[PDB]
């Protein structure tokens, strides 16, 4: 590689292929012209030593799939891509540049991989989610919203699809005197179109329905690996749109009908109370098919213990806990669970993502400086609204949705490393307290400096009538008090004054990539294994510190599935430090996931893991976090 | 079934779908209105002894997917079909109305299944045959042209649909910097949404493409029974569009280019010389691929001989010989290889179908009254004008063609029978005769018919620079002199004078299914067996007539595939007269598929039929036809 960054953006701009002799630059006119305005300043703000903050598998995960190539060969070095997303977010402000620059470098945040691919090239496609309205119950409405899933998913970004307005199997059609094959026929035409498009030259979709839709026993088993083969959508992920009526339902071993949405119009266009009286009101007026709640019930749990799907996002607590609620109703959320954000047939809500690293701010004893948290997290607010004005959005339904409300997803990683770092147990105490404080400064300082940036650029567009204007935060639709580490009454007192720039700005994604890069344990979950052919880099500090470490015990952990429990001669505090998420009681999980609910925004992909998988265990789960008020109660069942 | 017609027409109109309450009438506003301002008139025209015209095959033909259903009850009797089919071609002209009728009744003529599923009814789509552009070399085009597809499927026809412009596997992709993975995987989404779309509630499209493009050699292999899966689309139809350069650098066993339409732009979009210059030139500029022609020919006979596909028509005479070839370059044929008519990313090109029954024109010695077939083809003619302007077109593109150059297609069916009939060998002098006679008829008619409607209405719009305007009808663009039963010089006078209605109006089709109502041989080709388990109307008369039909010599027919030959105890002039398909020699077949062909506007769907079959006698069969100038020189190949 070469060295000089300027030279790195030359060769990159001027970049030709020579298959085809077509220039094709690989740096947009707008960040070239300004690394050449200022080479000096930018080359010489480079410190090359920092490619040694990665470790074996991240720099192979970043050279791999991130660091641009020319021929095939990688052209940057870690640096240069960072100073390239950095001038890809900021632009002319080079003292902003410079400043992501620094804190990238040092890894106290990072954008997602769009922005990390894209930033800083000439179609920059920077947004990670797009979550796309099917357009009409038509051959063209579905045709024009095939088409829009393929323009989407040629340029990277998973798709959330919501698809409760098609009319199911055996409907009738008026045009043709016909009657309509349903949901699993036409699902499977988007299946082909995801593996047709491969993203420039494959799609991952998410399919969103509410349990009403009379197709839904075969919808919720479209992963299945067995049986059938035309009935099935094997590069589909089935999400579970529920109202709580479902649920109520299945506790009280009553009734459930499945309905077309041509026989029962509306459902999916109203949440709550007036839902339940429309749903009731159709019931009751035999416009569909009765049967037992707990029958769709156990076919659900039995695609989620076979496939790991459906996912289960709930409605109404999305819907009830919305700054966006003054825009309509929102009938689905994303690819990985997180994004909750309203669509229609004219506006597909995107999303733009950046984790904060969580263990850059620990500082004998150990200490957490969340005053430097909420310093970086206003830092990574600011980059994420700049990146919605320089995106390049693939469709218009896209542009026109993310410029009216501005929405943005900060996140966080390295949650399990920040505990063991500071020596708490995951399900302690201690880790209670520090995840309300870690969420409750993210949360303050995303809305702090959206309200700076309204005060500076004016309140997003919608922003009149939402909860927001009228001085109601996330917290407050959970009917709670914040933790109070910061002072939310003057931010609230700001916020109602002067507004904020953006509609929502938190919802902690899976991180599934992009911590690897950093080397930290994905998002907020606990570790699944103290060894990947590699051990803990924490649990081995110790073990070698005990004088315990020797072959005989490095193998009752390739042997014993990663997990330290039962070992003879290890300390009862290791142990409890070192608790493997198949070894953490799931009502831990979902308690925390309910703590940190209250300063999320949108949702969070909340994976849940269970050992010994029995249909009355996966109950009390969903349950559990369906009554704690959680919006995403799953995205993935992992087993065994 | 109520008898009176206008009871029957009210049931109709009235008809509500009982499972959903939805008013779900089966007749147009304008029709009924017809029927009930007529309806003394009409209902006592019907002649209802008349439905004994059929056989068990043909009204059970009719009975099981023509004749209108309430209910899943048949609510058509035959003579109702053909009233509704007379009105709602013509209207408010009942004279017309009822001479069509009379001539249907009387099984003179028939139009084709989309007519006679769709006339009179709200969204009457009458036409059989949709062509279509790929739009674009791009995601955008490719879902534009699917969606265009689905939405003339949704509503029956069927769609040859050209792909040529799409870039090949392994080309440059400048948005994404990627490599496309050519066509098998687009014909494969194609493929999908022919099956999703089920004529509302299957697909059957035929693909063309010319074969200098880079994935010729998957392209032909599409229907291929054996391994790959991923690389196959058994659900469409390869066709080629092969200009006469491939055929010339086969036999001349040269060199054969493949081209990325990208690297070779505007190949499809000239003809002959141009195009060979052109062709040369890319090839002597190392824009794509050598092989040895002989490869490509080799694959294409082995794809034949497995499949019965890729279709033959060539794309040289298809141009050179067309009287649209003042709009542009014709880029294909359609599904069953018979129109030729040119198409564009706006224009669709579209076509309505009626056939003659040929042996009702038959009159001790048998003569055929030619006069009473040009009077008849008239009438055909004026209907198939008129189903143009009361079509329902499925998309714009549609309506945009045909109401530009409003080409219409007359055929024929029953020839076998005519010259059973007669006493005429297939392959007889006399036979040759009749057929050159036919043909000459029919096409004389149509266009006296044509100009006719020119001097009432106007020429069509796009006339003016037509060969037919220069006085260059089909057989002078063949260079031949026409057979001269008509007077061709006073035709062609008027025709420059006063123009004709229709650009093109002859295109011999299948007739698959409407032959079988009407109790007829399929279009223009000889019987295929003498026993279907029913043996051949003619051949058992003779039987009888000469005390040789018996049971030991019924068993010589079942047991014998239908053949005669061979046979101790029939006479010779028997054996002659009912030759079977494979007992015909192909080049008779060729020969009088040239004859007829001076007298064909668009093509005609030349199936071939090989029984003992080797690449030698394939090779041959192609070739003849080719040098004879044929345009379809091959739809199906049937073997065995
Ligand atoms: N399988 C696959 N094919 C693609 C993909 N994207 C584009 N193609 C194909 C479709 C077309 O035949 C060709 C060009 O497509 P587009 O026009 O949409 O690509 P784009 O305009 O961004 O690049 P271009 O300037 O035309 O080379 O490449 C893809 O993501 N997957
Ligand atoms: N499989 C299949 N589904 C179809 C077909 N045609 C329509 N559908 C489905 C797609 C939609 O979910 C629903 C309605 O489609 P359209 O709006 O295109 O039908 P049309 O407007 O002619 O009848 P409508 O008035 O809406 O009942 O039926 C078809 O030919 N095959
Ligand atoms: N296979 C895939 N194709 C396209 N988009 C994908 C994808 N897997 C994930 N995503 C999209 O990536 C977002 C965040 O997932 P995450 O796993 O945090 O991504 P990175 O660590 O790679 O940045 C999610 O919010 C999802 C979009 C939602 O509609
Ligand atoms: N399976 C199918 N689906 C849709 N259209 C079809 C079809 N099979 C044939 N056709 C369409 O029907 C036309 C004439 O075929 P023919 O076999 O003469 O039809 P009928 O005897 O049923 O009237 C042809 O010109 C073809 C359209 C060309 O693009
Ligand atoms: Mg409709
Ligand atoms: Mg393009």
């Amino acid at each position: 590689t070469t060295k000089q960054f300027s030279k790195v953006v030359e060769d990159l701009y001027r970049y030709v292929n020579a298959a085809t002799g077509k220039p094709a630059p690989m740096i947009s006119d707008d960040v070239y012209n300004i690394v050449m305005e200022n080479k000096d300043k930018l080359n010489s703000a480079i410190v090359y030593d920092r490619d040694f903050q990665y470790s074996y598998f991240g720099f192979k995960t970043l050279e791999r799939s991130y660091l641009l190539r020319i021929n095939g060969q990688v052209a940057e070095r870690p640096q240069h891509l960072i100073m390239r997303v950095a001038l890809g977010i900021h632009g002319r402000d080079i003292e902003a540049a410079l400043e992501t620059y620094n804190l990238m470098s040092l890894k106290y945040f990072t954008h997602a991989s769009p922005t990390l691919f894209n930033a800083g090239t000439p179609k920059p496609q920077m947004s990670s989610c797009f979550l796309v309205a099917m357009k009409e119950d038509s051959i063209e409405g579905i045709y024009d919203t095939l088409k829009e899933c393929a323009l989407i998913s040629k340029t990277a970004g998973g798709i959330g699809l919501h698809i409760h307005n098609i009319r199911s199997t055996g409907s009738y059609i008026a045009g043709t005197n016909g009657t309509s094959n349903g949901l699993i026929p036409m699902i499977r035409v988007f299946n082909n179109t995801a593996r047709y498009v491969d993203q420039g030259g494959p799609g991952a979709f998410a399919l969103y329905l509410e349990p009403w839709h009379a197709d839904i026993f075969d919808f919720i088993d479209i992963r299945k690996n067995h049986g059938k083969e035309e009935i099935r959508a094997r590069d589909l992920f089935p999400a579970l749109w529920i109202p709580d009526l479902f649920m109520k339902r299945v506790e009280e071993n009553g009734t459930w009908t499945l309905f077309s949405p041509t026989s029962a119009p509306g459902l999916s266009d109203c949440y709550g109370d007036e839902f339940e009286a429309l749903y009731t009101r159709y019931e009751k007026e035999g416009r569909g098919k009765t049967i037992k709640a707990q029958k769709l019930w156990y076919s659900i749990l039995e695609a989620q213990t076979e496939t790991g799907t459906p996912f289960v996002v709930y409605k109404d607590a999305c819907n009830r806990k919305s700054n966006q609620k003054n825009l309509g109703v929102i009938k689905s959320s994303n690819l990985c669970c997180e994004i909750v954000e309203y669509s229609a047939p004219d506006e597909t809500a995107v999303c733009n993502l950046a984790s904060v690293a969580l263990p850059a701010f620990i500082e004998k004893t150990s200490t957490y400086n969340f005053k430097k948290l909420h310093e970086i997290a206003k830092v990574v607010t600011r980059n994420l609204n700049r990146v919605i004005d320089r995106n390049y959005y693939p469709v218009e339904e896209a542009r026109k949705s993310n410029m009216r409300h501005r929405p943005i997803a900060l996140g966080v990683q390295g949650l399990a490393d920040t505990f063991m770092l500071l020596r708490l147990p995951f399900d302690s105490e201690e880790a209670r307290l520090l995840n309300i404080q870690i969420f409750e400064t993210i949360y303050h300082a995303s809305m702090e400096a959206s309200c700076e940036l309204a005060q500076k650029d004016g309140p997003y567009e919608t922003f009149q009538g939402s909860p927001a204007s009228q001085g109601i935060l996330q917290f407050d639709m959970w009917d709670q008090k914040p933790y109070g580490m910061w002072d939310w009454d003057t931010l609230r007192k700001d916020i109602m004054k002067h507004g904020v720039r953006n509609s929502l700005t938190m919802a902690p994604m899976p991180t599934a990539s992009t911590s690897q890069i950093l080397g930290y344990n994905e998002c907020f979950e606990p570790v699944t294994s103290n060894m990947y052919q590699v051990v803990n880099p924490y649990l081995l500090r110790d073990l070698v510190d005990l004088g315990i470490w020797d072959e005989g015990m490095k193998q009752y952990l390739i042997t014993q599935n990663g997990s330290i429990q039962g070992l003879p001669n290890v300390p009862q505090e290791l142990k409890d430090l070192y608790k493997t998420v198949w070894e953490i009681s799931q009502k831990t999980i979902i308690n925390m996931a309910a703590d940190r609910s209250v300063y999320i925004d949108q949702s969070h992909s909340l994976n849940l893991f269970l050992r010994a998988p029995t249909m009355g265990k996966l109950t009390s789960m969903h349950f559990y976090g369906w009554k704690k008020g959680l919006k995403t109660g799953m995205y993935y069942l992992r087993t065994q």
